[PDB]
């Protein structure tokens, strides 16, 4: 069977450091073999690293065959990993190379420093390729100047590295941005990709997907969107926006996630889109307050949202793999919830079948 529910890839052990485990992230590359990491809240020192693991057999067992290590700071590699495959050569950088994007942090949470390593081998051993973007302190607190939340995408000639911004202090509580290049050494200027003019508000989490009609779908959480539930006065609800060209999300119109029977997802959202379930495939979206995932097959239009269950539990930034072999077939992964955890959190993944699970 290629489906399974609830494997366990890491236990993390009793000394590591509430939450423990956080922000899981998957990676297919081309040969089949599958890597994963997460944020690793071991004691320190030593700093902190990602640990990444590589399963042969499509996610059943799991063994860790390196770790990213902070090579340039003396910080750790703290926050917020994204793995990625390039699809094409970048600078001295081939096709097949993988990438691990994510926030190098000192203990004392004072800057944010988002990086980009790189492993020539698989994801066996890793160099040290760029810094990306500086920030200030690691807390989401307005007036404070952190970045955060690599994702990564090609497009063109080009590889664009999104992210959330709060260095834009006297305007925007946090406003979602990129930078692209095209060597993975020379970072282009920032560019807005979502902003909103309350300073309130705090748009963040940037995930992406391309479509078959050739839009990208960019997905964000909208923190101080519209109508918070009862009893709630700010929340975090799943929006998204589409666009040809995936770097001109700014000015397109924002779109909220409900479906078909009116569920708002809201909280850390995670993108995909697989080639399976009719000419305008599927895209899946998971977020990180509850345990569907929900689906969209028609591009995008705001009424086709729909909602299924899943074996996988709820998880912050629970993230979302699709094979290339067999679209049919999704991964769900996760590290759990936000502290305090409670000593609870490991990291784990499911595979399910589209076609057995939107029924
Ligand atoms: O990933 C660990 C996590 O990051 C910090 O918050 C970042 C905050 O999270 C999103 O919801 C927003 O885009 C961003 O500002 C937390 O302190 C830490 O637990």
């Amino acid at each position: 069977g290629k489906t399974f529910s609830n494997v366990e890839i890491f236990d993390p052990p009793t000394n590591y450091r509430d939450p423990q485990v956080l922000y899981a992230r998957p990676l297919e590359l081309s040969d089949g073999t599958l890597l994963g990491t997460w944020e690793n809240y071991s004691p320190e020192p030593p700093n902190v690293w990602f640990p990444i693991v590589k399963s042969k057999d499509g996610g059943k067992t799991w063994k860790e065959i390196s770790k990213v290590k902070d090579t340039q700071n003396n910080w750790g590699l703290r926050y917020q990993p994204q793995l990625y495959e390039l699809p094409r050569a970048f600078g001295k950088y081939p096709k097949g190379t993988v990438l691990c994007s994510g926030s190098s942090i000192p203990s004392d949470l004072s800057e944010t420093l988002i990086e980009v390593y790189a492993s020539r081998d698989k994801g066996y051993t890793w160099e040290f390729v760029s810094h990306v973007a500086l920030g200030g302190e690691a807390l989401p607190n307005p007036g404070l100047t952190p970045v955060w939340e690599p994702f990564l995408m090609t497009y063109k000639e080009k590889l664009i590295l999104y992210y959330s911004d709060q260095r834009d202090n006297a305007t925007h509580s946090q406003k979602l941005v990129h930078q692209t290049t095209t060597d993975l050494k020379k970072w282009s200027k920032v560019v807005d990709d979502t902003k909103y003019a309350d300073y309130y508000a705090r748009p963040g989490m940037p995930t992406v997907a391309k479509l078959p009609n050739n839009e990208y779908i960019y997905v964000y959480e909208y923190g101080g969107g519209p109508n918070p539930p009862a009893g709630s006065d700010y929340w975090f609800p799943v929006y998204y926006r589409l666009s040809k060209d995936p770097q001109k999300f700014l000015n397109k119109a924002h779109h909220q996630i409900v479906s078909n029977d009116g569920t708002t997802p809201a909280g850390s959202p995670y993108v995909v889109w697989t080639p399976y379930g009719g000419k305008n495939g599927t895209i899946v979206v998971s977020c990180g307050t509850r345990s569907e995932i929900f689906t969209n097959q028609a591009l995008g239009d705001a009424s086709a949202w729909k909602k299924w269950d899943v074996p996988q539990p709820t998880a912050y930034t629970r993230s979302l793999l699709t094979f290339q072999k067999d679209p049919d077939l999704l991964m769900i992964m996760g590290a759990g919830i936000l502290p305090p955890a409670g000593g609870k959190n490991t990291v784990s993944a499911s595979v399910v079948r589209l076609s057995e699970v939107m029924k």
